[PDB]
């Protein structure tokens, strides 16, 4: 069935329960064959008749350190290259929000940029208290365009949105929570039970009610998709301009960037 | 004025506040006559020169336990009476976000299903700490169609919204309004007084200024009219299924559904 | 000589291209019509100054802005062509910081209230003395809240939050704004202005064009609700020339309102 | 029911068809019954069960003529008289798009302003190939906020909506078929039996079908209803203002207005 | 394509693929052809041996619309129904979502489910003596399975409701003048009419044209909800009495008897 | 005034009405200056106290060519440049959209891209019978990006505008208010006369009136605001594509382009 997604893990839980793991180098980074996989699989799980809800965490204690510099030197680097992960990156978020599917995300350690729009558009967000949720983004030097438009003022309202948005401060779980960007906080050490219980339990509901409920409060995301694509065009024009060089060499060699 | 609306319970206070009480069996379930008075009512109030300010609230410790097993039964039952309760649905969900005149809501106990829907579309709702409110949709069968998609993300985020509606965990008053579901929280035996204050300044402030800053602010949810008729039809093409006969059985058996 | 059009704003270099702009007046900040006017038209001549990078607004000393000033409500009660000018640059002080590209910083101290709420609170980012009061008068005063809170409220604090201030206009201290979303972040008074030069400065020392198309992206939610907005200002305007305010304002100008 | 709307005529049709005429004195003037009729009867209609379907006419060669002397003096003279007034012209256009029941406009001769409302918002629109279809409003010095914010723009597209809502040209029934403001146009000898046999067709079709699609379809104009809205208040705000003195003198005077 | 076994796939010049419906019976789109047109088109937005669709029927028609066997399912089985829905929804949303461009070629009649892509084509080259009929209304139930996503903003609404509403048959000539189709041509002009636009297309400049179509195509994403409810309402409509009459009308080519 | 827009030909006419002419060289092409100016011109007129009504032609038998050469060489060439000029792009629409004041404009001969923009979104199109109206970008080798989607579905419907947009076949004036892009159409003799009749009989009349009624009808190309810029997003992604570079050398050495 997911022959077509090499760079992703697929694990059966009970009930229905499709467990989707990220494993890749430096605390799984998104990297080209992964940001493909990502974008592309939703719509295949969606017509899995064996599969009724996902659980999407990464390996270890770390749901993604964001794209990895692979992935950023291609965008870069080549007119192709950058407009297919574009196309990836629009289609990530516009497929995940087009799954009928209940999504469960299990966040422990970073969750960062391209990873991070699975774990944030996830229908139930269960977060580690000392999770570290970034964006990325505006430290890397390009707009925030791969998913925090789309939802992050119908989040955290707009105030909490720009603080974090603009400023790239590291978010906790528990301040995640507690404003409204994660759905519930627990311990490190309890993440993939809650949300194991939590994808359980909706697996073993009334299939169709749960699905048309998330389908119907979709809708409010997919009334700022004009939005989110402007961000992502924006985003995107940024990765010829000269800040992202610094931005990502501040980011390989472990210093501040000085744009 | 109101001998039409023969379900409710209508008192007048001071200053132009009209009491409105829901009392009825099962902890003010709402009956066939009840669902039809609740949705016609507004015009009727909005249009009535002695009244202000409707303050709603259910009798003793409970605002309702939403539609009554005997309602339910119609829905599932008959082809027509479907079409009337769905009708009904809609409009107390519009004739409230249409309505110029302010609703204040005071809440004890359970608000679940149909009478959450006024709790929470009321301008001001005053939560006790330890009211109970469960929307009930997805563990009765039905999609969650009967207000919150119109409203929820806008009182709590997505993240929050989704979390409570797909799972039907119950949300303490005291949480309500930590969330911002609620717009403040008393103890118990304060909210009644604490309704009646608001209420009561409300009625006596100036009149046009209160409503039209409050229709202004119903613009937000009117702009997710269609998002909310949408998840309206979805809950009610799943009244002609499968998983609500098993919810409801399950209901009235006092025991787990087995979806 | 840029901003000699603006005579009733003080304008004060910072570092690294941080502009500060300070509301000095006397009666703790109060806005007069040139100070009205002004704070309407500055912001696109800021936008076109290729040596400002962020805007860093704050009051004189403990104060943000206590209000209008007496001859600014006169002339919007007494005067057609006045009171159509006010409504014009009340507008405009919205919509033209709604399309504002650079950043804006706001640092809250003591009273904020008209004029000077709207910029305190459409800040890209808004630091919130612990013991700041932020007040939304206009029901109480006898006028719909037309001025900006109907085109963000309730993307801020939610609905429920949003109607309870507008309508009670009880005052909200900045720790209760902070916690219930209206604000970005919460200091005491004595770290507002230092809190606050921190993150202007660290913005205008980013990756420009990523800060400024971000905050533009979000700012398209707030511009959907522009409609909204502008209902709501023309219902504040039809409000001025009615019985409630002069009794709303008699009674400011010399207790209870006798509406 | 009927009883309550003095200054409307209801005729029964065949198959449940109601015929609504508004008949009055200066080719059918809507005075101020008229306007608070025609603003409140819809909603009577929708619950109904002997009225399937409304056919709205003029008496005689005309359909409206829009406001009388008396409606729009009050408006520029009276502020409870004009906030009454603008309830109405609200609710008439609110209250026709949330009518779940078709309504057919049989246009013959003038239909102007106020009573232009109704001609346009008529499901299905028969005029006259003679017909003078006027929206009035910048001709008497005052916004066209009465509904043409609402529709215009998705009937005409907008160069026509605004060719002739600023200009206040005359547009021909033909000519408004042309452009697509109307339905179908016939020679005015034609215009009653054409609207009759389509009234009649809908009133003997399938019910919810026909009610369901016009109801989705009306979604589009409550999207604008903020827009709407807007308009409506500028419109107001103008009744305070100088221009329409003079809008009202020359309309009386037969003399085109010197504003 | 060897998954949608109904459709025929004809490679043409430059990247243009014809796909043909061709079923006995002027095209009738039965329960294979339903799930296969829902399903095909994010397959060829993937297929880089693909640049532009032509689409048309067999001969002298495009489709007479869904089969009576698939209406049959569709009223007789829930489980079928709610397929059948789901895939009514997906013919609609993945043509929209779709990047690349789509050109059709109608000629006879263009009726329900088939009609779906004949006007959602981005070019729609209509015969003079085409027959676009919607059905819906006519057989029963709701026009829920495109006409809401569109009509207003091809047609306006006025011309929009009069087709719908009265399913009086439209000729291709007729649908180019009030704007519902791109062009007109005699019938035996429509095929190379259509190939000329589409090899156009397919020789220039790819990604602009589709980001184009895409950049437009948000205007019928916007409407999404809208779409959503219609096709509810429809399917909602399908259990009813209507429906039964009119289905059987159809079969005895006789007038339906619903009232 | 207007020192700062030197590209620009400022020329009064009676009774306030700004006569705005477009004159340089190449059927007044469009360079850098006249770029940046057409942007920023509009806040400045909205200002004037002197100016009631714009009316925008080109000198001679041309409105405009569209950008020059040199202008395209620079999106191409340079970063700096290409995002300079695309925020005069997205300012030229956005500004004009924002104007309160009337644009008549006098359309002769050519019409194309960066000068069709000013001829199309004002609010009263006097087209040539013989004017030729090309969007141009598909042709040229990018998105049509830089107005047609903020308006060209609500002027002409949807199958017009993908048909014109998608291929750039020329549209004649006489066809362009066939199907509702312009106003109105007169012979190219008359052009001038009867814009200067239209523009003369707005700066006469209500002017609060007028400019209200274009403002609350703006609204509906505000809400497209998102959408337009992703389409000029997307546009300007295209400068740095191998398309573009094509379709310039087509256009410099007067031949078809071979993408
Ligand atoms: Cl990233």
């Amino acid at each position: 069935t997911y022959q077509d997604f090499p760079s992703l893990r697929f694990e059966p839980g009970e009930h229905g329960v499709l467990n989707l793991v990220l494993d890749s180098p430096g605390l799984n980074s998104v990297g080209p064959q992964m940001h493909r996989d990502l974008a592309d699989v939703w719509p295949v799980i969606d017509r899995d008749p064996d599969v009724r809800v996902v659980l999407v965490r990464g390996e270890g204690k770390a749901f993604s350190s964001g794209g990895s510099f692979e992935l950023i030197d291609e965008t870069i680097g080549d007119y192709e290259g950058r407009i297919r992960i574009m196309r990836e990156a629009r289609d990530l978020v516009l497929n995940l929000v087009n799954l009928d599917k209940p999504v469960v995300s299990a966040i422990r350690g970073p969750a960062v940029g391209a990873g991070l729009v699975v774990a944030l558009l996830a229908d139930i967000s269960v977060a580690s208290a000392t999770a570290k949720i970034i964006d990325g983004h505006t430290k890397l030097g390009v707009a925030a365009g791969d998913h925090a438009a789309i939802c992050w003022p119908l989040l955290v309202g707009m105030a909490k949105a720009k603080y974090y948005l603009l400023t790239c401060e590291t978010l906790s779980g528990e301040e995640a929570e507690r404003i409204g960007l994660v759905s519930t906080c627990v311990d490190d050490d309890e993440v993939l039970p809650t949300a194991t219980r939590l994808a359980e339990n909706l697996a073993q509901g009334a299939q169709n009610a749960i699905r048309w409920t998330k389908r119907s409060l979709n809708h409010w995301y997919r009334m700022f998709g004009p939005t989110f694509e402007t961000s992502l065009g924006l985003e995107f024009l940024g990765f010829t301009g000269p800040d992202v060089q610094e931005g990502l060499a501040a980011h390989r060699q472990k210093r501040p960037a000085r744009f």
